[PDB]
Parts: structure tokens; C-alpha cells; sequence
């Protein structure tokens, strides 16, 4: 089905975010459940709901604190997407990554997406903290993908890889940084599937998704991503773990979503202490640098 | 994508239905494909085709026979939906599950399922009987899911749960009384998986479910279940086997629904004993029982 | 969803090509991606643009080079669909299946399908060709099927089995001509998976089917073919691989759609000689022939 959004749209969107505020951004943030901490640390802050940002969808319900505040974090300059768009929202998938888009139009041409997520791998201790290396997007074998559709050459190709989406020298210089802070815990690696569904997982499920060679599940991301890169945004994320079951041969617990707990601790100043020192070695353009 | 269906359209519904018929169910019975004849057994019938019910979806094209009858059986009262909706028919998945949330609303605080499912365990042989114990829903790791969109939080949190989807005693206490008739065959447990499809399933396709790890295929009952754990209610189902391939070194069977024949026999009789005794160990609330 | 098309929809297209072209079609042939070649060689050459046919869904933007041409090929005369229907292109899987059921109406009782596909066994080497002999549909386990919707009994039945998607005798014939012609690479054969989405397969996903137990990843043919057999039609058909990934222990390849190349050069002319000299062994019917 079309994109509804139409490039000039796009355009529109990003020339009066571009003419509101006299911050150019170099590199977007989205944070996921329990990490709009993020934002507080930002310098020069500057918030814009995403009520007034013309083309912007609005955000549902919610704790409803979801705005788009630009700021300049540790030496880089950024664009912080407090609260973004799922799936089980009832969004199409080309209204949950509009984000996505305009911030290309914007200048940006780094995307760190952070996101809360599953834990189905046993070594993993809720907690802990996944360096997203790969994904397998379930919705998208089925049709649900944001790209479907004809395509605005303005923006990338029409078949792009996703061999490499998330960037290699971003995951070794966060692999090390993590040394380099004398830190506890390791900051781990695997992979992270995208179900979509609002609902939770059933034990059933949670094996297929062990079987598929996941890590992490999760309701998000994936779309973001794979529109970045289409863009030839460098891309490259976290996801905090907080939970899952495996056992139905008997158990006793379920996972909740009141959970946003988890991330509502140390998860969230960990993660942003961690995502503040990163913004040192992502490389910055000027004319060689 | 919204819910059409609004609040106030199950309420119109169920004190429509609460108004026209001076009983108050406890249990609802969903029948499928060769199990309409659990109606007949009913004592107290009475009868409201699809169609009367203000909002109910009408049944589209098959032998047509679809109608919500009233009763009382074994002891205690119940709704008897005879003969459900699915994806194949082209309903939205927030149509085939207007059933379940009316019942809801109704004051039943029990949501038995049958089904006449595939089979694709080699020990299952066909006419069985599997308890479900869980599921694999494929068309919700897609986006298709009936929770998909806003949430009335008066009826159920934004992110339930799966993980204790069918009841543990209600399975115990089934468990038993196959026992307690002194039964030929074992009734069996599994898990079971939904996919949507009309059409049947490769041989091919019919080993990634096996791999997956389903028992019993089919192509209903996890959106309704879904959406009664939602609310609370206390699901629990059987699943009549029916046939399955896993053979194209080469064979030379199918398998239609022709063999609406299997169910359409003795699986119906044994179905039909097998839970109208079952109504004696649902747990009846009045003011503790 | 309903199918927009109405029968009367497929007869009035098929009449008003029955009725601009002195040629009853018996086979329809439909080439992918680098396959188009395959026109050339028709011998009574007739070319109708999508254009022109009243119902036919026009061709979105590529090389555009997307017309039906008729003709008589080796002994057998045919339809030949150049640039089919996708869904990443948009479609509702109604519309990319519109071909196959016109064909139907036209007379014809065969269907080969030609895909320029992926490759994810290890002992194909790109240039190959896969004889496929089943398919895995996973567009099909949510809810995306071209015969998700009411039923035409006119067509075919509501629960067609695909068991036996793909001619056997007519996939030995392959197998046996293959040998008859004196060729240096073996014609291959395995089941084919088919993914919906424009991007291509990340080396996480790439595992999961491998895993599932495909051999060749691809973005069509699963729908018309589904349709086809639906009819009665007799199908079968060839997959022509061109490349795919497996490791991100650390490679840096990614695989184009630059690289309609490889279909592009002599796996073209290959499945040209190879697709011609079939024709000869497709039962034809006449008095019994
Ligand atoms: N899909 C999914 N998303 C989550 N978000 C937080 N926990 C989970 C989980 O267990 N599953
Ligand atoms: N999906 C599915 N549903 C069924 N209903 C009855 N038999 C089957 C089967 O083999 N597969
Ligand atoms: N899905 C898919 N389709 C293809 N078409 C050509 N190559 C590929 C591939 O790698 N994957």
C-alpha cells in the first residue's frame, strides 16, 4: 500500500524543524521504555512535542511524554526522540518511521537506537545490556515492512542489503569503551527479533524464538533500522534486557510491562552514562575529521 | 489499525442479549468444524441466529448453520456459539473476537475452546483428542493481532501475559475424568499452532511446524483465547485431531475438509461426553463454591 | 478482505483477449527478473501491453518493459507474462494473482513460474538451477494469502491442499531433458521460501531459513502458484540462483539487485534452451495426445 507520506512531506517536515531551531543535528537518539533519562543530560536542550512538528504523527495515550528535544550531548549534537512509535499502536509501519526520515533530511547521518528488551538467551541477567549486532524481523517475511511500497530513488535503492546494518567500527569502539570505564558487568552482543504484537510471549513461543537463533525480543527497532540504512544512515544500538520464561514444564511468574521498572533503575543511568562517553567516537564530519 | 468496534458497541450488545434472554451464562462453548452438535445436548435451549444480535458479525456463506444458542448443561449454564469466525473469511481479527469480549460483559468467567485441528505429532493418531496446553501464533509475530491498537483499559492491561494462557486445574481436572469414564484411547496434550491460511499445508511447511515445535496445526482459536486472557477470563480447550503429511521422499494422500467426516463421527460423540461431564468441575462461583 | 475482482471481472478480461487474439493459449509461462529473454524465441510473436488488457493491474515503474505477449514455442503455443506482480511493489495479493486466473478462463492447463532466486544451500554455485519441487509460504502463516477471503466455487474448492503443488512426471520430463541435452552443471532441485519484503536477508535471518529448511530465497511465485493450483491448473517451475550470505563471524560481501546480471548473462540463454525444449513434453490435450 502507498506511503501516504509524499517526499514534499518529508521535505515540509524537516526545512521547519530546520527553521525553528539553530541546531543542526549530527546524530539522532531514540530511547525506549525507561530511557527518556537520556534526555535531562542533553546541554543546550530544546523541546518540540511532537504536537506542533507539522506532518509529525501524534503520540497516543500513554505517560504521553513524547517529544522531540534537540540539544548537544558530550561534543556531538543530536536529536533526542523521547517516546517512539510501535506497531501494536495500530501505526503503519511508514508512520512509526517518519522519525526516522525527516531526520536524514535533516543532516543527521548517525542513528543509536536504544530500545527495552526480552532476554532469551541464559547467560543474559536482566539488567544486563545488548550491543544489537544483527536482527530477524519476523513481520517483515510477512509483508509488514516499511520499504513496501514504490520507492522514492531520492532516498535509496529499491532492494537495499541489510548484510550489514548495524556499523562495525561504532560496536568495536563501544566493545571497548565499556572496558575503558572500568565497568562491572560486560556489556554483551547477540541478535534481537521484532515481534510485533502487544500481548507477551507464551512459553510455546519463546522457544521458537531461541530455536531461530535470537536473543533478545522485543516490539521495535527493526523498521527504524532498516529505513536508516536504506538512507545509508550509519546505524548501530543498544537494547537493556529485563526479563523472559523458557519453562512451562512449570514455572510460577509471568513478566509484566509495570516492569518498566527495570529500565525505571540503574538499567537507565547506566545506559545513558554509557551512550554519553560513546558520542566521543562517533566520527565527526567538518571536512575530515 | 483501530478497533471499530467501540466500547459502548459490546455494551449495546451484551445487555441487548442480557435483555432478551432471562439467562445468565457462566461458561461459553466455542465449537468448530463438526462439534455444533455439542448444541443439541443443551437443555434449557434457545437460540439466536448471528444475525438478530445487534453488532454480531453475520456469518458468511458455509452451510450456514451459525447461531449463538443458550442453555443449561450439566449443571451449569452456558452460551453455545456454534459455528465461530476466522481470518480465511476475510474478517478484520477484531470481528472474529467480537464474540469472546460480549460473553465477557455477559458475567461468564469460563472460555472453553474446541477445535478441529491437524495433527503433526507422529504418536496422534487420527480421532484424538489433544488438551491444549499452549500455543505458536504465527499471524502475531506479523502485526495480526486483535489487541493491535489503542487499549480500553477497561477490560485488560496494554501487554498480557501469554505465558499461562490455558488453566492448570481446569487441565488436571480434565486430565482426570478421562481417567474417571474409563477411556480406550489417552486424551493427549500438546501445544498448537494458528496459521491463517484457507489454503493446506506443504510438506514442506509442514516441517518447520513440526521443527518449530507445534503438535496440532490449525487455523483459528489463538486470537480468541488471546483476547479472553485479556479480560480474564479462564480459557482451557481441546483440539480434535484430524490427519497431516510429512512426506515428499513421496506419498500420494492430501487431506481435505471433506473430512469434516472425522470430526463428522465419533469425535463428536466422545467430544460431547467429554465436556458436558467437564461441566461439573468448573469451579461455580454463587458466594464460594 | 474481499477481492475486489468480481468473477465477472476475470471473464469479461479473459473474453476481450480471447476475443483480440486468434491464439487459445494451453501454457502460461511467467519470467522473473532477467527472464524476459525468453519472448524473443515465441515464434508467432503477439504483444499486448498490461496497458490495454481492461482489468490487468498496469505495471509500476521499472525498466517498465512489462507487457503479455502471445505466441506458439516449440510445438505448444503460449502466454507469456514478462514482469510480473510482487508485494513489496504494493499490490494486494489479488492483484499480482490477477494474471494467473485469467489464464484459467483462457483455456489454458499448465502454469510454469520462473524466479530469479536466492541460494542459501552451499552446494549451489551461483549460475545454478533449482527445479522447484515445494514451497514454504511464509506470507501465508499470518494472514496474507491470495484466497483469504469468500469463495468462488467456480474456481475452486475453500481448502485446497498443496501437498502436491508441483507436477511430478512433468518434473521427472525436467529432470530426464536435462541429461538429453548433454549438460555440463546438473539441474538442481529443493523448496523454496518466499519472503515478502524489498530489503534484502540479514545474516541473522538468512540463518532461520536455512534453518526452516529452504534452498532458495525469493520474493514471488508462491501466490500465483497457490492460485494455480486452486484451479487445477498443473504447475511447476525453475528458480535460477544468483548468490546469498551466511556469516557474520565477519565477512563484507552484501549481494545487489544490480546483479539481474547473473540472470543477466548466460543463465538466461541456459533457461531459454532449457524451457523450449520442455515444451515438448508437456501432455497436450486435443483427443487424447
Ligand atoms: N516482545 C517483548 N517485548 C518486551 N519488552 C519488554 N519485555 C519484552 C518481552 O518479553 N517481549
Ligand atoms: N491449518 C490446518 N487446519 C486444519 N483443519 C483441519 N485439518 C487442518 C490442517 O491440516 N491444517
Ligand atoms: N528474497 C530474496 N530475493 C532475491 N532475489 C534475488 N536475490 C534474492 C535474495 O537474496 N533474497
Amino acid at each position: 500500500m502507498e506511503n501516504g507520506y509524499t517526499y514534499e512531506d518529508y521535505k515540509n517536515t524537516a526545512e521547519w524543524l530546520l527553521s525553528h531551531t539553530k541546531h543542526r543535528p549530527q546524530v539522532a537518539i531514540i530511547c525506549g521504555s525507561g530511557l527518556g533519562g537520556l534526555t535531562d543530560k542533553l546541554t543546550q536542550a530544546q523541546i518540540f512535542d511532537y504536537s506542533e512538528i507539522p506532518n509529525f504523527p501524534r503520540s497516543t495515550v500513554p505517560g504521553h511524554a513524547g517529544r522531540l528535544v534537540f540539544g548537544f550531548l558530550n561534543g556531538r549534537a543530536c536529536v533526542m526522540m523521547q517516546g517512539r512509535f510501535h506497531m501494536y499502536e495500530g501505526y503503519p509501519l511508514w508512520k512509526v518511521t517518519f522519525p526516522v526520515r525527516v531526520f536524514h533530511l535533516l543532516g543527521v547521518d548517525t542513528l543509536v537506537v536504544t530500545n527495552a528488551a526480552g532476554g532469551l538467551n541464559p547467560k543474559f541477567e536482566v539488567g544486563d545490556i545488548m550491543l544489537i549486532r544483527d536482527h530477524i524481523n519476523l513481520p517483515g517475511f510477512s509483508g509488514q515492512n516499511p520499504l513496501r511500497g514504490p520507492n522514492d530513488e531520492r532516498f535509496g535503492d529499491r532492494f537495499p542489503a541489510m548484510s550489514d546494518a548495524y556499523d562495525r567500527t561504532m560496536r568495536q569502539r563501544a566493545l571497548s569503551t565499556w572496558k575503558q570505564m572500568g565497568e562491572q558487568r560486560e556489556l554483551q552482543e547477540g541478535t534481537y527479533v521484532m515481534v510485533a504484537g502487544p500481548s507477551f510471549e507464551t512459553v510455546a513461543e519463546c522457544r521458537v524464538l531461541q530455536k531461530l537463533g535470537a536473543d533478545a525480543v522485543g516490539m521495535s527497532t527493526v523498521p527504524e533500522v532498516i529505513v536508516a540504512r536504506h538512507c545509508g544512515l550509519r546505524v548501530f544500538g543498544f537494547s537493556l534486557i529485563t526479563n523472559k520464561v523458557i519453562m512451562d514444564y512449570e514455572s510460577l511468574e509471568k513478566a509484566n510491562h509495570e516492569e518498566v521498572l527495570a529500565a525505571g533503575k540503574q538499567a537507565a543511568q547506566k545506559l545513558e552514562q554509557f551512550v554519553s562517553i560513546l558520542m566521543a567516537s562517533i566520527p565527526l564530519p567538518d571536512k575530515a575529521s
